[PDB]
């Protein structure tokens, strides 16, 4: 699935726009 900003072993595109990892 797609960006879990609230699961933080975070889908590293996810990462960096969770703003983040």
């Amino acid at each position: 699935a797609l960006c879990n900003c609230n699961r933080i072993i975070i889908p590293h595109m996810c990462w960096k726009k969770c703003g983040k990892k």
